[PDB]
């Protein structure tokens, strides 16, 4: 059961009109827009907003006091009307932001919802079903079906029986003053939602919760409802889309391979209605978005995953990237170390025309991930980001207020992501081209029987089935069709620095309050070990660590490495206990088939590697302290040595010169001490 | 690990050329008309015939020993231009054992002759390419088929032994190169009819790639009842599938049952038959149709769907030619009519040379199956003229009672029109929104212009149908009830996920008229009376509610005495029927009140349960309420003329097996309170 300030909840009442929709205030533009054409003169703001509560025959009398007895109102009225359908049937209806997010969260809660509307079962039906949230309602109570309206609790009571509730068990949302008032009467939980006209003292006396907007309902109705598990392998994203929208700073691997499912996941109720990606890639940028669409391919299983909503964006363009930063609630920045120095200042004119902006997509702060494998990212992006913005704005107040203003994540990822060739993508293009030409070799209308229609809407459904048709028919071949642009492994979870309120209810991130003990996990568990094991697959003789793994030594060596370093980390962090586990597993399975991996890459920089509070040296000593066994982690550090001294042609002397030095800084025993090295140099001899 | 007739199997290495696709037989008629345009004289059959399964380097080899560059390039020309036009020819039961052995977590590669440039653009337009983990090619091999380098190459790059993975070919070369590697080789006839030698050498042999899913399927798993917004199948197999009567049950449930199928593949088409129109252009216009489960506001969509005319004889004819499994949805007033159409599908199928039908009974009614088969043979012998031909076919089809319990509605064509009017107008504002590839990234100008030409078109396509994505045609509303039950029989609906396989459906079949249909039918004429159009709505009425009560109890206290056997099943089965009632808001009480006359029968789901409880002087006060509101409701609402409703009163009473005393009492009681109602 749904427990709302504790009291159980199983039926929700929605009003349409004001409450749901924001049809009030296209009620206001198109009066506004009708009385400029007939009579001349706009209707006053000051008019309409004191129309508001009033019936049709009052604010008429009104206007007549105002603009003269003979002023045209029905005909303005009746202009307005058809000026309000039109927009709507055309643009859609307006939404109320956080509508969507909130009915996902109630009916996921398993309640009875319906509709209490004072308009006619017609207009109400096509309103509903013109914004997709139709769906979510059971029975639609309407007032052409009412003795008494509003403000009689008529309406509201029925609503209550036809869902076999008692009103005190109900959910009752409106913002109108005579709807209150018929929801109140009924002795439904009522809440009142601000629409354009703030409540009056006697409606906020009545009203058992209110709230300023629908977002800020959904923000208190979080606490109740729980945040979502992480997301299985090859389970669906959610049907229904948010208004939000996101972007990804880097269209890239880890970009397009995994940022892009885990904001599709989202927080499992909603999803964003738009993701932007920016890339300096021009085939990539025009393929996805003539397709509408592109695919993560997960070899394992093998298994299509189709990321939808996508639209990409060059990243040199300067309005498409200025609105991503002006549009997007979250961004997620997915660059390389050598790009942040550059792309610094579009993140600059992005934060900027944020501040400049007057958009409601602005006033509420930015949540920023830090997608880059390096320790420190943070630390780099926001000193680059703090000289491009002086550079912009040359003000030291207007800066450090951006800076503070939004949140700056760090993350720790684990999956790995290939980013296809772009050869590979044009054999692709060249045979999906070559379907849809077989697709439209067989393509090339008629609505018999009385059915129950008339025959001029019989006529007309043939117009619109043709029209659907001929558009359509060429996209049928996309129901079975997905244009794969990545190679990623399995892993899900994603660890993110906790803070910003918006990543508190996304289900596929892993929220900690330092980021510090899961980078110490990443470094010796996941690249300390890829490091160790590369360095062997190269004095073995392999070019990937993917046929390095073929040889039962090599396994075997990868296999036992995992186990010592986990032993360990197990006594230092024994709450990330089931984390190591599930890192463990997950690097041993992207390594047996990670052909695309280089070992050069994963071998770079060997020495900096064998630091004493690094990769290698750090693993040794937490095991020497707590008297675990050390055989496969010290062949690892002679590994290091030895790939160095033959690969990367360093003198024997630096290799021994340097692990002194790094074995001293350890917090062991002078015995302890002296007996690693006197191991280490025997190993390094041999190979 | 997959234990196949006793052997521990870690991987699988796959042959290309004649095992996976029918490809052996298209390059043998290119690399003949290539030699008619260039040398002239056409490749004799017996270098031909060597040459099979043999790499294009050791190819070239053998026609220096007899008598190549320039022949094999215009025949590869030939070959892939064949591909573009035709597509790849892929062997049928290759993508459902694809699916088995990755999903059993078998190591998966390609060991073929052919270059990686040939073997990456069928694998691709095949697409098969994703179950294999490596592939292994003629080009990167020093010493190819039938050495065993290939397929030890392969099996080395999966990380395993050769004896670990089974390995399939059709030809004798790469069947030599699979033996002499020590893997398991399975052998599959394309061309050459196999020697003595290679009959040695293979461990398991068979006729085609069917025969070796059959026998690879007793060994997979077969997974269970799939759970409500469950995912269908990526992968689509070679089978057709039918739906004779697309209706609330057949587009709003079978279609599910046949989209989830065996859990690994899915049919590659669905075929449905319909007399209403709009409905039918609807589905074909948007490619896809959604079923819409209210209580967990979910839309399924179901794809891979080709709508057809009932009465047009060519396309019915194509669904009962193509069709593994069809699904009979149905009204009992259609059955003879419709009884025609079936015969000469039938009949069809039986001329043409393919597998044993399982044709799948879905009617509300007892004695189902004995309506249609007894209709069919009617039909058959009077097209056929012949009584041997007719028990044959009777006989050689899977004809399967089944119990549909889920409750479904189709949507209204006032509804239908509604919905394509609202969603045209936002195509039309769309196709105002929608109102060049730079930079030579890795790429030559010629194939960068090439590109654009491909993206444009492809934009200028599928850009009027982006709006898809999140735009859905919704035709019916669903209950969430997921497992179908039919009658034992049929091989291929034991590896049915959503299907329950049952022995004495007969029994079932009863309560489900007596206690489910009949309950149902006769509560949704005492709500239609009341003012209800909904079901849903109408169990909020705490007379509605307690009327289904006192109804379920006079109706079990019956069934409990005819089958004592199912005694202690009743309470489950009827608490279940209520849940499905209780939250049925868009399922309308129309749609269960229609045809009263039908339901009022001697044999049918109200007389039925009365005449029980006469019988064993039960109370049946309640029942006889149900039965008057039945002749109520079809004189007030459905208007058949009070003089027409006596006489099918009288008619049927006269019919129920009871004493002439019993009949009287009966037709007097029920009279009095229909004419109670009317005043
Ligand atoms: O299909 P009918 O007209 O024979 O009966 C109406 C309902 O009882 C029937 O459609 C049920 O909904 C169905 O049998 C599922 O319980
Ligand atoms: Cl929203
Ligand atoms: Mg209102
Ligand atoms: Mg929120
Ligand atoms: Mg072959």
């Amino acid at each position: 059961v749904l427990i709302f300030h504790g009291k159980p909840v199983h039926g929700a009442i929605f009003d349409m009109d004001g409450t749901m929709f924001d049809t009030e205030r296209l009620r206001f533009q198109t009066l506004q827009q009708a009385s400029q054409e007939l009579i001349g003169q706009e209707f006053s703001h000051e008019y309409l907003m004191q129309c508001l509560g009033l019936s049709a025959t009052t604010a008429e009398k009104l206007a007549q006091r105002l603009y003269g007895v003979d002023v045209p109102y029905k005909e303005i009225r009746k202009r307005a009307d058809e000026m309000e359908l039109e927009h709507i049937r055309k643009h859609g209806v307006p939404i109320k932001k956080g509508l969507v997010q909130v009915l996902e969260r109630l009916r996921k809660s398993g309640l009875r919802m319906a509709v209490a509307t004072s308009s006619r079962r017609a207009i109400a039906e096509e309103y509903l079903i013109n914004a997709n949230v139709y769906k979510f309602f059971d029975v639609i109570t309407c007032g052409d079906e009412v003795e008494q309206g509003k403000p009689h609790p008529e309406i509201f009571l029925k609503a209550a029986s036809q869902l076999h509730l008692d009103a005190n068990q109900c959910l009752m949302f409106e913002d109108s003053e005579n709807g209150l008032t018929s929801a109140h009467t009924s002795k439904g939980l009522t809440i009142l939602l601000k629409d354009i006209k703030e409540p009056n003292d006697e409606m906020l006396e009545k009203a058992h919760f209110y709230y300023d907007q629908m977002y800020d309902f959904l923000t208190d109705l979080d606490q109740f409802i729980p945040v979502m598990d992480m997301p299985e392998m090859q389970e669906p994203f959610p049907q229904s889309l948010n208004q939000l929208t996101v972007g990804i700073h880097g269209f890239g691997a880890i970009g397009g391979g995994y940022i892009a499912q885990i904001l599709s996941h989202w927080d499992g109720y909603t999803k964003p209605k738009r993701i932007i990606a920016s890339t300096r890639n021009s085939l990539f940028r025009e393929a996805v978005n003539a397709f509408g669409t592109y695919s993560i391919r997960y070899g394992q299983f093998s298994y299509d995953e189709r990321i939808e909503n996508m639209s990409i964006v060059d990243s040199d363009n300067e309005q498409q990237m200025l609105e991503m930063y002006t549009h997007s609630s979250l961004i997620a920045l997915c660059l390389p170390e050598q790009a942040i120095e550059s792309e610094s200042k579009i993140i600059a004119k992005g934060l900027y025309a944020r501040f400049n902006s007057q958009l409601e997509t602005c006033i509420e702060p930015l949540t920023f991930l830090i997608i880059l494998a390096k320790v420190g990212a943070k630390y780099l992006v926001m000193k680059h980001l703090k000289e491009a913005l002086l550079e912009l704005t040359n003000d030291e107040d207007v800066t450090e207020h951006i800076l503070k203003e939004h949140y700056f994540c760090d993350t720790v990822v684990n999956r790995m992501v290939s980013k296809l060739s772009n050869q590979n993508l044009y054999r692709q293009l060249r045979i999906k081209h070559n379907f849809l030409e077989q697709h439209l070799e067989d393509v090339e209308i008629e609505i018999e029987d009385c059915n129950k229609l008339t025959p001029d809407q019989l006529n007309q459904a043939s117009i619109y089935v043709d029209n659907m048709r001929r558009n359509f028919q060429p996209g049928h071949i996309l129901q079975s069709m997905d244009l794969i642009l990545f190679h990623s492994e399995t892993d899900m979870p994603i660890y993110v620095e906790k803070g910003s309120p918006l990543l508190e209810k996304l289900r596929q991130v892993v929220l900690v309050d330092q980021i510090t003990d899961i980078q110490l996990i990443k470094n010796r568990l996941w690249n300390g070990v890829h490091a160790m094991l590369a360095w062997y697959a190269s004095l073995m003789g392999y070019e990937s660590i993917g046929v390095a793994m073929g040889d039962h030594l090599v396994k075997a060596f990868a296999e036992n490495l995992i186990a010592e370093v986990k032993q360990g980390l197990a006594i230092v962090l024994p709450n990330y206990a089931k984390d190591l586990d599930r890192m463990s597993q997950s690097f041993l399975d992207s390594c047996e088939y990670a052909f695309k991996d280089p070992c050069q890459r994963v071998a770079r920089d060997p020495l900096r590697k064998l630091n004493h509070n690094e990769r290698v040296m750090a693993s040794i000593a937490v095991n020497i302290r707590h008297d675990l066994p050390y055989k496969n982690l010290l062949k690892g550090a002679a590994l290091g040595y030895a790939y160095a001294i033959q690969f990367l042609e360093i003198e024997e002397t630096k290799a021994v010169e340097h692990l002194q030095q790094q074995i001293q800084n350890l917090d062991l025993s002078t015995a302890q001490r002296r007996q690693l090295e006197a191991e280490l140099v025997q190993l390094i001899q041999y190979l």
